[PDB]
């Protein structure tokens, strides 16, 4: 309830200030009050992730996704930590999870082309990031790596 | 003042949700309210990076830099949206002024190294992974990093 969305909100202000001692002091005291809030997970994961420990990182998401499952977004942020450690099917497999549930993430549609890039397969990518930009025109990442993944194939 | 931080922080609710659309609404409503918050122009920055439209993030980050030329997180955000466009130079002189007034940031040094890396600078680039692995020991990242630039080394 109310009071655990107040600690959440004091562990993302402090988060994103890097102070990540003190808001993961705050997003622990959020979730003993609240164990059920999958966005509370997800922000201490996040906590983690952006100090590079996708370990911990992993863990807190896997927490998220299991208390909201329909959440596109919680499947994302897993998705997008198993791409960071090299762990690209795993990733594909999380990415399509959330283009099942929200097929207009354009987000989604392009790290999935990324992780396609990444292990070589230029032709997929090319469709991912193609898809990408037909729902957001203005992404210079999707236009990038359409161009990066054109060249590596032609 | 309140009005504007609760205009923000309904931008941040819906960006949870992958809701960029309504969390941009949102947050330009915070900055009509307040225009001289940095926080919210950086929020709204944010919102563009992480759609991968980096034009109107640095559109956003040079705002928030004008009110508050002091903010090592602005420099930081400012320095990887010149980054993921491979302007590689302009990225360095920001990340360096990210460094110079926040020392203690480990992200602001890991950064830095992943830009010498990319840049051909190894060795630079692995005193600068040490440098991030002694604030944060447990960054997988900078460790993962720091592997590859000595792999690339010889």
């Amino acid at each position: 309830g109310h009071m655990a969305e107040a600690w959440e909100e004091l562990g993302e202000a402090y988060e994103k200030q890097g102070d990540y001692d003190e808001a993961i002091e705050y997003y622990q005291k959020a979730l003993e009050l609240d164990p059920r809030s999958a966005e509370a997970w997800e922000e201490l994961g996040e906590a983690y992730e952006k100090q590079g420990d996708y370990d911990e990182a992993i863990e807190y998401y896997q927490k998220a996704l299991e208390l909201d499952p329909r959440s596109a977004e919680a499947w994302e942020e897993l998705g997008e930590a198993y791409e960071k450690q090299g762990d690209y099917d795993e990733a594909i497999e999380y990415y399509q999870k959330a283009l099942e549930l929200d097929p207009r993430s354009a987000e989604a549609w392009e790290e999935l082309g990324e992780a396609y890039e990444k292990q070589g397969d230029y032709d997929e990518a090319i469709e991912y990031y193609q898809k990408a930009l037909e729902l957001d025109p203005r992404s210079a990442e999707a236009k990038q790596n359409l161009g990066n993944a054109k060249q590596k194939q032609g």
